[PDB]
């Protein structure tokens, strides 16, 4: 609504000194023709000069020279805010000097060679940080801001004095990228994103709005994350985007300096915090100051550890500072730090998904010259426990090795021809293959948080169990208004029971994905390793994650795996009682269900569960997956063979009528033999033919007909062959008797 | 400010704590206040170095200097009492302490007044709810919460408006509000501070929320009411009070619903152990801790310390039959040794629970003890009856449903069963209504009318049905077998 809101579009003076009119616009303006008129866009650099060239192309999009949107702004879609002032003072002069592309060729003077024809007549109307082309020659190159006699925008006059001892520079540029990064360039954090925003952006923007009504603003923020999630990019890119100030400390810097000069520097930072505008300051590594006081032993590390407290404290809430830090793990730094008044927010970073490894292989890939073959969508879902930076590796690699591969009698030779083959360069989907090959993730160990995107498309039957689901996680994130109409208790668990391999785990992740909510699954495996190394502190941790990351379905499968640890019924001496079941439990009844957090069980062995979890405040549920019956199976084999051919002599329904009871993983094997089948039988048909191409002096003979690019009978006949029924009657009237009389 | 006198050189470090005191002294009756006292005198086994001691000695030697003329006093503030240089706890040094503790029910609601003086409120906003379902919160969760649905109302009501700059903004902050939503939201992430600490409070639970047990209820009146009101009759009489009793029977029949009611009725505080906490302290092999209950105990008193699950050590190493050993372990000697020096004049009450009364190590029921055993029975005609109506009093019932029946149909059952049927019969109605108004929001838009009001809930309500789709599945959870081995246990008490 806002009259001067209003589109930027293409230009076509290439002088950027010129600024459009609208006389429709204009009329609304004052806009008159002379020095200046003050266009206001983002990040409060402007494109300010003289005014009117324009009146070409339609209204309602404001024609600025494309050189003002690097500048100013970041892209199209933008919206300019144009209000004249003109009339500026006249100062001495604005400075002239180059900074790329001038130091390439004759210098001289780097005034009176390119430039000198330019600054005729319309003397400089600008405003430093307005960057533009001139020259007088090739006509590509850049005129930047170095000196400022005057404070102020002013109009130049000959007779002024000017020097070009200045020299062009590039290490410059890199940091004015760095002041250029934004958010669209970090990527692979969107939802954490979203809440430095709504929590940074709004206080800073309007502060008196704000305080207004008085409430407590943030005073530190601090990020966990392993390392190469990318935590500077974000703190440069919100101070960016906000356009305040900035402030850098490196721990590793500090220690560095003597005992003395260590105080000194970390009292500076956050004087000349305190001495601007709203401002950010950004710790690095701050285990490398204050780390849990456990492993220090010293008097300097305490000594600095004190400071960073007291200067931590004195804030006042008056001068609209705030800090963020960066550190690996939570329990990894002294709990002072961990309280109110002090660090009280925290947020995680993580590990990129499907979705955002996809943003991170797009920003890197913007020189690659890609070709059709190249599917960076396969490559991006089969990069499981990479990071921010291991991609940027991959990138490389692959990049190197096209270079090299390619150019292998091109390159080794000095000559222009390198970059001009550089032109012909380009990649190919092996480079990226053979890349992964070698690759070795920096994270697999990881815990690992997401949406799984199993659906139920995956598992044909179990409809009542779809019900209850749907009933247990479902309607209580929907209609919680029902359960205080009627006063109603949420419950917080469920316990499966069945034979082995059933699909348990394919329907946690189901109710999942139709969630929407993300999903932690943990093994056997850890809780060994919890009882052996008798460390079950470890069990905090989950939860903790779990409370930060929700809803989520916290699945446990072979739950009785502790217990078949020391015997089956009869076991040991002892009953049912363990420390991981202990911590289990005691985290369970120290749970608030508003929090929407869901917990899953599994076990083939029932009868040897304590039964001390499966009264209320707990599970209290038992659900039986059964044997899949007719056309579950038929499901479960159009999921197996999704990703592979398959003619129609094969019908699955024939393979389903066959079989008169099954597991879930035996109908994958047979599939899996038959695809076996299938690539014996194609391998040695081509060697075999390629033998007699060979041995035959048969200098062109072409035949490209595959005997076998899909599947047929004859493969899954074989397969029948040799199969197994991988559960006994005996397990199933055992379950029967488990099942007992549900009076 | 201890991290304050902390950072300063080894040399300036005196100097503040010498110059605080004979500032101190130079004025008329005075009070100082030191922050954090864990930061300058820990306990000296964590602490190694020479500054360290060095300053320990001189806060010793400054607090022994006082005189009593001058007419000043101290306060410090640590966490733990188990977290400082024992020197400082002695006589003419810090000898008296006072814990804060969490605030109950009823302060939370006094801190969200102070806190809620700008807030510009609703009708709907019901502080009192907020309060309540506020667990585990301290003086600065609050203020927290506070700013979260505040600052949540300023978003999603201004999504237009505050992010143009202009003084409207004051004038629309006049007009903005909050609502309850806001609140819910804002509960909705958070996460409380303190949620492991021991709670003491005095539980709400009356007998009104469990019906009979009559003879019960009058031997504990006798036990817990009646000594803390006419320590005279003891006097005339010479008596030594009883510091104990035992209980044992079926499971989940009331037992955690008894000891609370007692103390509802004497207006004393209470604490809760169950098992897990025991498995914690055996496997942890740290039994120390014992002695801080104990502790706190004594602080706040009268307390009806309640331990159940006794037995959940005794079947960790099996049953009757067990290991090669006895019934002898670590956590029961220390607290046979807190109960065996600890003063009946504190007026501090402890109670047991268990399924399993065999299992018992008998060397805890002998005098000086528990000595007394209490069997609360499986509910009889119409304590079923009060049962049901404190399940349901929270939720809305018809007139065709009568407890009385419900009541009449089973011949006998637990206490959590019966909460099992009325959250069954609960779910349904849920289930109910909610298909009930998706099939009728479908048919309103499968079809195009643009104006069709009907607001008429086919059930606001509960009705029979439920309770009979309830008692279609309905279990006996415990045994006659069970019932007739307590019967046996029972023995002949000639």
């Amino acid at each position: 609504n806002r009259p001067n809101r209003l589109i930027v579009d293409e230009a076509i003076n290439e002088d950027n000194s010129v600024v459009s009119l609208s006389q429709p616009k204009m009329d609304e303006l004052q806009l008159f023709r002379g020095d200046t008129v003050l266009l206001k866009g983002k990040k409060r650099r402007e494109a300010v000069c003289i005014v009117l060239s324009d009146d070409t192309c339609s209204d309602e999009k404001i024609r600025m020279n494309r050189v003002v949107r690097n500048n100013l702004r970041v892209r199209l879609g933008d919206v300019i805010s144009i209000q004249p002032c003109p009339d500026v003072k006249y100062g001495k002069r604005i400075h002239v000097l180059p900074i790329d592309d001038t130091v390439e060729g004759i210098t001289g003077n780097l005034f009176e060679v390119y430039l000198k024809p330019y600054f005729l007549e319309a003397y400089r109307p600008i405003r430093k940080g307005d960057i533009f082309l001139v020259r007088g020659g090739m006509r590509a190159v850049e005129f930047k801001v170095v000196e400022t006699d005057p404070s102020p925008y002013c109009i130049v006059a000959p007779d002024t004095v000017i020097h070009c001892e200045g020299e062009p520079i590039k290490r410059e540029d890199e940091e004015e990228s760095l002041n250029e990064v934004g958010y669209d360039d970090i990527g692979g954090c969107r939802k954490q994103l979203a809440q430095i925003k709504e929590m940074v952006e709004l206080p800073l923007r309007h502060p008196a709005l704000f305080k207004a009504i008085g409430v407590k603003p943030p005073r530190g923020i601090l990020l966990y994350g392993p390392p190469g999630t990318g935590k500077t990019l974000i703190a440069r890119a919100v101070a960016n985007e906000t356009g305040a100030f900035a402030f850098l400390i490196n721990g590793p810097e500090i220690m560095s300096k003597l005992a003395g000069e260590s105080e000194s520097n970390l009292r500076k930072a956050f004087e000349e915090a305190e001495k601007n505008a709203p401002a950010i300051i950004f710790i690095d590594e701050l285990d490398a100051i204050a780390p849990k006081r456990e492993k220090t032993h010293g008097e300097v590390e305490r000594r600095i550890v004190s400071q960073l407290l007291t200067l931590m404290d004195g804030l006042k809430q008056r001068a609209h500072v705030i800090v963020m830090a960066a550190t690996n793990r939570p329990n990894s730094i002294d709990p002072a730090l961990r309280r109110f008044g002090r660090f009280d927010r925290e947020v995680d970073i993580g590990i990129p998904d499907a979705t955002g490894r996809l943003e991170i292989l797009q920003i890197h890939t913007k020189n690659m010259k890609l070709a059709d073959d190249v599917d960076l969508e396969q490559v991006a879902n089969e990069t499981h426990g990479h990071v921010g930076a291991d991609l940027a590796a991959l990138c490389s690699e692959a990049a190197l090795q096209a270079i090299r591969k390619k150019m292998d009698l091109i390159d080794l030779e000095d000559e222009t021809i390198d970059a001009e083959v550089m032109n012909s360069l380009a990649v190919t989907m092996d480079d990226f293959r053979w890349a992964l090959s070698q690759s070795n993730p920096s994270a697999l160990r990881e815990t690992v948080v997401e949406v799984p995107q199993v659906t139920w498309e995956d598992i044909g039957g179990l409809e009542d169990v779809k019900r209850e689901l749907q009933e247990l996680v479902q309607y209580p994130v929907e209609h919680p208004d029902k359960f205080l109409k009627f006063g109603m208790t949420p419950s917080k668990g469920v316990l499966f029971y069945g034979p082995p391999g059933c699909g348990k785990t394919l329907l946690a992740k189901a109710i999942a994905n139709e969630c929407q909510a993300n999903a932690i699954s943990i093994k056997g495996p850890e809780l060994l390793t919890m009882w052996f190394g008798e460390s079950e502190a470890n069990v905090r941790e989950i939860f903790d994650k779990a409370r930060q990351a929700a809803p989520c379905v916290l699945f446990f499968d072979e739950l009785d795996s502790i217990a078949k640890a020391r015997g089956g019924n009869i076991g040991d001496g002892g009953g049912a009682a363990d420390r991981v079941i202990n911590q289990i439990l005691t985290e369970m009844d120290g749970m608030s269900t508003k929090k929407n957090v869901f917990i899953i069980g599994a076990t083939n062995r029932p009868d040897i569960i304590d039964p001390a979890i499966l009264r209320p405040g707990r599970l209290d549920q038992l659900i039986y997956i059964p044997l899949p019956d007719e056309k579950s199976r038929v499901a479960i084999l159009k999921a197996n063979l999704r990703k592979s051919p398959v003619a129609k002599d094969v019908d699955l329904e024939f393979l389903a009528k066959m079989t008169n009871g099954f597991s879930g993983a035996d109908l994958t094997e047979i599939c899996q033999r038959a695809c076996k089948l299938a690539i014996r039988e194609s391998i040695e048909s081509e060697i075999r033919r390629e033998r007699e191409r060979q041995t035959n002096p048969s200098a062109m003979e072409v035949e490209e007909d595959d005997p076998v690019p899909e599947i047929r009978r004859d493969h899954f006949e074989e397969a029948m062959r040799f199969a197994r029924r991988s559960v006994s009657d005996n397990d199933i009237r055992k379950y029967e008797m488990f099942a007992q009389t549900l009076q």
